[PDB]
């Protein structure tokens, strides 16, 4: 390491911490527990293989998430009391908390795909690997425990990775820019800074504010613990290939730049801030490069608009209409494609009814409230950027009418006609406990 260490990264899982690996391979799988018993079991079976964050910034071929829901809890025992320290929002969950999500129209819970919003999901389980044979060796582990255990169901299983490039579902390179968290042991890369207070990220410790945050009680089950927000997207890739061709004429015929303009920076990683005209695809790919900007020099969007995705979700430095702290509406993402990849070429109509698209894992102390205000305040209207209702163009529910406003000199364009390019399947609040806090809930009575 070369930064103090605060955390206990002996007791925290390593997905708070570590990196998604590239290349990347994977699984999740949604369990429900059929009874008490069964779910105490299935994770005394499983915490063996449930690897914590000490030395999260080394080499690791493969690891075991597990995130646990309110029913979860629920069904595993866990008292009363307990249960009543968890936010209003985690109990109620996600589908429950739509209207804090804008999770609306075709994102509504009535059409999610099973087994999401129904109280069912109990336990989400992530293996994380860099090369298919430990990504295998680990799920055959998984596999054979949840045979092995009565009263525990498989629900689902769904692969991911193995996109060419670890590229995501639009062609996109992803896992690029998340928060350093003063304490983990490691400095941040350029521009990643400033690290943010540890508990804004993990529970039991001092956030922004100087103190920790709420948690749940007793200290055993909230210590070392973190949120999750779960959500499972659809990708409609051939109407996004059409909506580029069809509007490359805003940025001179390129819908590569269209592309970059969308999000913020080009498919190949690389901002616009830091190649405004064209790709830098190795600078795009190199870590202690690609994140080394603040939007200080770019102070109306010429380069990164306003409200493209990443200035969406990370302003740094943007002048917002109201000084709001930035460095408590961040969050940690581990983001997994999953399916056939991206085909930059394919714009039918079939193609967007290809199954692929993004899981993503959105992780904090707070991931709910963060969640819900990314998603209402920051996504799916504009007001803090001046721009009105406009949406975000990447994630946010678009219809025809609404505009994408992209700064040109002498005089602005505002796009429209976007569909909703990503769209949401299912997704649940679920609490990432410490290991100590897994073993508790193992030999709960
Ligand atoms: C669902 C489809 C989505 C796609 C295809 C997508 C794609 C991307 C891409 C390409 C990046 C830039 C590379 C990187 O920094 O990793 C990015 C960044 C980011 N996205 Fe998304 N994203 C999606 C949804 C979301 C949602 C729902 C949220 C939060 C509620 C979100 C939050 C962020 C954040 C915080 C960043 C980093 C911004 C920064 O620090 O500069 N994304 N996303
Ligand atoms: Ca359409
Ligand atoms: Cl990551
Ligand atoms: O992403
Ligand atoms: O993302």
């Amino acid at each position: 390491h070369n930064d103090k260490i605060d955390l206990d990264l002996d007791d925290i899982q390593a997905t708070v911490l570590r990196e998604r690996p590239e290349p990347y391979y994977g699984t999740h799988a949604m369990v429900r527990f059929d009874t008490a018993e069964g779910g105490r079991e299935l994770l005394k079976r499983l915490l063996p293989h449930i690897a914590s964050a000490e030395k999260w910034w080394d080499v690791k071929y493969a690891w075991t998430a597990a995130a646990i829901s309110y029913e979860g809890l629920k069904k595993l025992g866990v008292p009363q009391d307990s249960l009543d320290s968890f936010p209003e929002s985690f109990k109620v969950g996600m589908a429950g908390r739509a209207e804090h999500l804008f999770d609306v129209g075709e994102n509504d819970p009535k059409h999610w795909e099973k087994p999401f919003g129904t109280g069912q999901v109990h336990l989400a389980l992530t293996i994380f690997a860099e090369n298919e044979e430990n990504w295998q060796k680990a799920l055959v582990i998984a596999e054979h425990e949840l045979g092995a255990t009565k009263g525990v169901t498989l629900l689902m299983r769904e692969d991911f990775g193995a996109q060419p490039d670890s590229r995501n579902s639009l062609g996109y390179k992803d896992g690029i820019s998340n928060p350093a968290i003063e304490g983990s042991g490691i400095k941040p890369f350029p521009g990643q800074g400033p690290a943010i207070k540890p508990g804004e990220f993990v529970l039991g410790y001092p956030g922004e504010a100087g103190v920790p945050l709420g948690m749940p009680k007793p200290e055993v089950l909230g210590k070392n613990g973190t949120f999750v927000a779960l959500r499972k997207y659809h990708t409609n890739a051939g109407s996004f290939n059409r909506y580029l061709k069809e509007n490359a004429e805003y940025t001179g015929g390129d819908a590569e730049l269209l592309a970059a303009k969308l999000v913020g920076r080009w498919r190949s990683g690389a901002p616009l801030t830091l190649a405004p005209k064209e790709d830098d695809p190795e600078l795009g790919h190199d870590p202690n490069r690609n994140n080394d900007f603040t939007y200080k020099n770019d102070p109306e969007g010429l380069e990164v608009p306003l409200g493209s995705h990443i200035r969406r979700m990370n302003p740094r430095d943007t002048k917002l209409e109201l000084l709001t702290d930035v460095n408590i509406h961040r969050i940690i993402r581990r983001a997994t494609a999953y399916g056939p990849a991206y085909d930059p070429k394919a714009d039918s109509l079939a193609e967007d009814k290809v199954e692929r698209g993004l899981y993503f894992i959105f992780i904090s102390a707070k991931a709910m409230d963060t969640t819900e205000f990314l998603q209402k305040e920051w996504i799916n209207k504009a007001n803090f950027i001046g721009q009105g209702s406009e949406r975000d163009p990447i994630v946010g529910l678009q219809d025809e009418d609404l505009t994408f406003t992209l700064p040109k000199e002498p005089v602005r364009q505002r796009l429209r006609g976007m569909d909703t390019f990503n769209v949401l399947r299912g997704g649940e609040y679920l609490f990432m406990p410490s290991l100590s806090a897994l073993k508790w809930l193992s030999e709960l009575k």
